[PDB]
């Protein structure tokens, strides 16, 4: 019925036109708190994502996931700034992408689900914000840290209702993985999303895991050496075999990036100036010109993302 | 020249007074302490321990401690300066890369981590205006391509400032050598590095011949001693099962070859840590009780039994660290 946001509570009703997995800032725990300047200041990168998402916004969206974890230095405050100044619904997510630190590591299944919990239930850091989504990452056949990781993922989403989002290596068959783990745990499929799942052409792959009942995170369409119509004829694919109800669509875009090498961001938005408007400007009308029908769309990117987002456990 | 920078403003040198050179109020990751402060029981829990743990080394003769945790140790200053003035002992906050850096500093330039650490000393950390008042570099083994790069930074930083650099070392690898030869290579003066966890090791050749270079050498974790825990690997693995007298010596043991002056002692204690396995800090705390009180309280008078002069123990716990914190260029 009501999903979490980093202004408060909103009907599933409010969502409205939800991009599903997205950040404001790719950063580190503490890094954009020691050392703003990094990228110019915290005001420029605050006034960027201010004016990326009302970009986004005037496109059609109303929501984003933010599904920057604590360890991609997700600053809720400031996801809550630009929320509020944007007038676009941010969804914040709590779990561990790749790069925990040794405070993270070194703890134990048990351990990691209370952190995880105490960040839906309570809220993160001092802020009273809820996390509402559950974000988790995995490499090669998965480490033991990262069995740890999906372990606690999936019983924060079994005592909340809260949906579980993935990061994959998809070239890799990555969500095979991933899928077992969860269902070794007990948690439905349906809470699922399986990300980066358009970097393959092994539509094999995604068609058996959304057979299976889980969303598909059709995710990173703009970053192109596969062309974007390539990746979003994904979309097109999964619609032709009856899984529209099982794909999310998203661009994985970003306003800041500290987390990679110098100037990466500015390499990226010269390749992609549309930003997170990218899926409602570009992707969406080269689904409409190959026949997909309005009301398809509108399934897609309204009705699967306030599915996947309410809470529950049926 | 005279004045120094801790987590409450400037201080001038003789202020410091009886000075612990190495140690930590909360031994976490960044970000940490902030976003799980329940894993410490809460952040007011800890603020309260590290205030009683503080003033009763400050009744034991403690002036000062020099924190030595960084960023990536999950250094709160706000915690530091809180707990300085309720227990009325002085902070130095640091500056510099540990052993855990998150992406965001792993793929930075040498340019960018010597913007870093100034931006630390010169203007503040974080937003809260603190200075940093030393550079903590650390390495394992043999110096990593990015540890390199930390030390370089420091350097650098260290060059432009005055302020001192400390480390960590495996003083087992001997690990003070490679990092002095690039601290060297920038032009840094030894005076202005501490080489630490010196106490780690027995091989007196190896401390002896760094002191007698000009470093500091920092005898910075006596109580550290998992001896009667055998059974425990974790404690064990971070503690050694040497015993604290056996480091307490190896301060005699530079006395006696006349390097009094290269000396710094510490306990390296913590009043949190979640940056190893959990229960870990229960173990120390049961193995040393006296917590950061432990030097004064048990280690000076070892030295005085074993006729080691007052003036020399005053000179070691006084008198080098403020050279040593005291910027010079
Ligand atoms: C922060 As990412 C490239 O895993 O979406
Ligand atoms: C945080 As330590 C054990 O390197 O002093
Ligand atoms: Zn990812
Ligand atoms: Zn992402
Ligand atoms: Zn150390
Ligand atoms: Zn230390």
């Amino acid at each position: 019925d009501r999903i979490n946001t980093v202004r408060g509570p909103i009907t599933i009703s409010e969502a409205g036109f939800t991009l599903t997995h997205e950040h404001i800032c790719g950063s580190s725990a503490g890094f954009l708190r020691a050392w703003p300047e990094f990228f110019g200041s915290r005001k420029a990168l605050a006034e960027k994502a201010v004016r990326g998402l009302r970009r986004a916004r005037a496109a059609g969206v109303r929501t984003i996931v933010d599904v920057s974890t604590f360890d991609l230095g997700r600053d809720v405050s400031l996801l809550a700034e630009v929320s509020r100044a944007a007038d676009v619904h941010i969804v914040a997510a709590t779990g561990l992408w790749l790069d925990p630190p040794l405070s993270m590591r070194l703890r134990s299944v048990e351990e990691l689900t209370q952190f995880f919990l105490r960040e839906i239930q309570y809220g993160i850091e001092d802020t009273g914000i809820r996390a509402g989504i559950i974000k988790v990452a995995t490499t090669g056949k998965v480490t033991p840290f990262q069995e740890l990781v999906l372990r606690a993922a999936a019983r924060a989403s079994l005592a909340t209702g809260v949906p579980v989002t993935t990061h994959t290596a998809a070239s890799q068959r990555g969500g095979e993985q991933q899928a077992a783990i969860f269902e070794s745990e007990g948690l439905s499929p349906s809470r699922v999303c399986i990300g980066h799942s358009d970097d393959t052409d092994d539509l094999s792959y995604l068609t058996a895991l959304a057979a299976r009942g889980y969303l598909i995170g059709l995710d990173s369409i703009p970053h192109s050496i596969r062309s974007w119509q390539t990746r979003a004829l994904l979309i097109k694919a999964l619609i032709d075999q009856g899984y529209t109800k099982q794909i999310l669509v998203s661009n994985d875009w970003l306003f800041g990036i500290s987390s990679y090498v110098t100037n990466i961001m500015d390499v990226m938005d010269s390749v992609n100036p549309d930003g997170m408007a990218f899926i409602p400007l570009r992707v969406i009308p080269f689904l409409r010109e190959k026949g997909i029908p309005q009301e398809t769309l509108a399934g897609i990117t309204v009705t699967n993302p306030a599915r996947f987002l309410s809470p529950t456990l049926r």
